[PDB]
Parts: C-alpha cells; sequence; structure tokens
C-alpha cells in the first residue's frame, strides 16, 4: 500500500490500478491520484478529476509522469468505455502538467489559462493545445471553453501560482480548488515560493464565492473536505500579510 507523506491516505472504496488511485465521488465524478517519490521524504499524492458527461468523459489536471497518465486513459476505457474528449490543467506545474504528452499523443485536446501556457516552457511544462482566459471578475470567457460541459472555470486571482484556475462541477455538489486549497487539518499553505502572499487571501475567498453551493471541495494534495478547507486556507493566508 502507499502511505503518502503529502496527501491522502488508501482508503475503503478506493480502487488501485497500477500505480494509481481512483475513488468515484458522484454517479459521473470519480478522483485519479498518483504519486511521486521526494528523496529522504516520501510520496506525494497528487489528485484529479474525470467526468462522465454523455457519451464523453472530461478530464482535470493530468498525473505527475506521461507514464501515469496514459494508465489514467487506459482505467477510463476499462471502467467507462467513453472516449476523451479533453481536458484542462489547472497550472504549469508537475503534478497538473506532467503528462501532457500523453494527452497529446492519444488525441486528447488539452486546455489551460493562456498564462499556464505562456509559462510552460519556463516550468519545464509542455503547454495545452488552447488557452482559456478570463473575465474582471475571474470567469472564463465561453468563447475560449468549447464543448465543456459541466466543466465551470474560474480564475480566482493569483494565490498558490499567478496562473491557478479551479473548476465546478455542474450538476453536482464538486468544486475542485487544485493547488489553491488545502484541507481543513494543514498546518500551512506550503510551498509558498511561487506564490502571491499578498492576493492568497481574497483568491481563496473568491474561489468559495464563485460556487457558494459546492459541498465538496476536492483538492490537489488532501482528500476532499467540507467547505471548511476554504475559509480555513484564507484565514492561513490572511497570516502572510
Ligand atoms: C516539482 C514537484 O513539486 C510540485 O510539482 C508541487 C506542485 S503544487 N510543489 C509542491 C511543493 O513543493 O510544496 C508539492 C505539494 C510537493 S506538489
Ligand atoms: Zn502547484
Ligand atoms: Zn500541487
Amino acid at each position: 500500500e502507499i502511505r503518502p507523506t503529502i496527501g491522502q491516505q488508501m482508503e475503503t472504496g478506493d480502487q488501485r490500478f497500477g500505480d494509481l488511485v481512483f475513488r468515484q465521488l458522484a454517479p459521473n465524478v470519480w478522483q485519479h491520484t498518483s504519486y511521486l517519490d521526494m528523496p529522504g521524504f516520501g510520496a506525494v499524492a497528487s489528485n484529479g478529476l474525470i467526468v462522465r458527461d454523455g457519451g464523453r468523459v472530461l478530464v482535470v489536471d493530468t498525473a505527475w509522469t506521461d507514464d501515469q497518465t496514459a494508465q489514467i486513459l487506459n482505467w477510463i476505457k476499462q471502467e467507462i468505455n467513453l472516449p476523451v474528449a479533453l481536458a484542462v490543467v489547472t497550472h504549469a506545474h508537475q503534478d497538473k502538467m506532467g503528462g501532457m504528452d500523453a494527452l497529446h499523443a492519444a488525441g486528447i485536446a488539452t486546455y489551460a489559462n493562456a498564462l499556464s501556457n505562456q509559462l510552460a516552457p519556463q516550468e519545464g511544462m509542455v503547454a495545452a493545445q488552447h488557452s482559456l482566459t478570463f473575465a474582471a471578475n475571474g470567469w472564463v470567457e465561453p468563447a475560449t471553453a468549447p464543448n465543456f460541459g459541466p466543466l465551470k472555470v474560474f480564475y480566482p486571482g493569483p494565490g498558490h501560482t499567478s496562473d491557478n484556475i479551479t473548476v465546478g462541477i455542474d450538476g453536482t455538489d464538486i468544486a475542485f480548488g487544485g493547488c489553491l486549497i488545502k484541507d481543513s487539518k494543514a498546518k500551512s499553505l506550503g510551498n509558498l515560493g511561487d506564490a502571491d502572499t499578498e492576493h492568497y487571501a481574497a483568491s481563496a475567498r473568491a474561489f468559495g464565492a464563485a460556487f457558494p453551493k459546492a459541498s465538496m471541495i476536492v483538492m490537489s494534495h488532501s482528500a476532499p473536505d467540507s467547505r471548511a478547507a476554504i475559509t480555513h486556507t484564507a484565514r492561513m493566508a490572511d497570516k502572510l500579510r
């Protein structure tokens, strides 16, 4: 069993598939979890989402590597058996974009914040094929999110990184905060090296206000939590200013 140093442990209802873990959150929504070993530190988990929308599947975030991301696609083939229409990635760090080549090799259309695509080369990432842009209130410009179906993309402002984006799943109680939101038991906001400490708290609060009725908050490095994760994150970030 994989017992990560960062991220949730394995729980009943989880399915191991290769070195990845999959957990159903709702009839048409699953969380994907992949792991990276950090020397002297142990395993670090990263979570993303898989959404069944009619006759197609939509993915939020890659795994850490191409090989792990290919296994996401294999799991989808086995357990859902519908084509993957698109993937959205939520910022230009390895846990979210490290597997872009596996998606492109498979012919899957990929989307990221334009700024994420602009930063990807510097971050050692392969840029997505398409760029999302955002209104002043943070909501995606819909022409840049073609056929996103239930994925409702929101840019909350700079926080974890300047490019971080978030995704609500329409028709469910689920919203995905990515690496911006930490669970309510977190002791810190983690590594702040790329973070905007001035704007982080407001960005976290903006995420909460954008998806006011989501009751299950999914995040990159913790198990799903209640809305308290948002407020606790924002109050930790208040201390950075
Ligand atoms: C290059 C590996 O690092 C990463 O890709 C992340 C991106 S969020 N960095 C975080 C950090 O260093 O705190 C993390 C929680 C370990 S995962
Ligand atoms: Zn990150
Ligand atoms: Zn992360």
